[PDB]
């Protein structure tokens, strides 16, 4: 359903994602889904959807289960970045962090800067 900052920082962190990283991610979460877990975005100018909490797209990263090309580089249905449990988004998220960086969201021009601390959080 719908995570908040803290919950999702805390789960982030359970998942072993850095704290150093934490406000960041959910910056991109608050811009991207509103913390939902199982948005599909509205279809992009290319026909891709995006998936997820962190709007993962699934021409890049996730393969649509209705067959659609896709890349597929996080090696996963587009449906199991759905879930409740975040964990797949999260892993997906990373790689494609590790991947294209922070960079490869567009809200990410919002999250780059002086972000509060997660420590509120913990």
């Amino acid at each position: 359903k719908t995570f908040t900052r803290c919950s999702l920082a805390r789960e982030m962190y359970a998942l072993g994602v850095p704290k150093s990283e934490l406000p960041q991610w959910t910056c991109i979460a608050e811009h991207e889904s509103s913390y939902r877990t199982n948005v599909v975005g509205p279809t992009n100018s290319n026909g891709s959807n995006d998936y997820g909490i962190f709007q993962i797209n699934n021409y890049y990263w996730c393969q649509p289960s209705n067959g659609r090309f896709s890349y597929n580089e996080c090696h996963l249905s587009c449906d199991a970045l759905l879930t409740d449990n975040i964990s797949n988004s999260v892993t997906c998220a990373r790689k494609i962090k590790s991947q294209q960086g922070w960079t490869a969201w567009s809200t990410w021009k919002y999250c780059s800067g002086s972000l509060p601390s997660i420590n509120d959080c913990f």
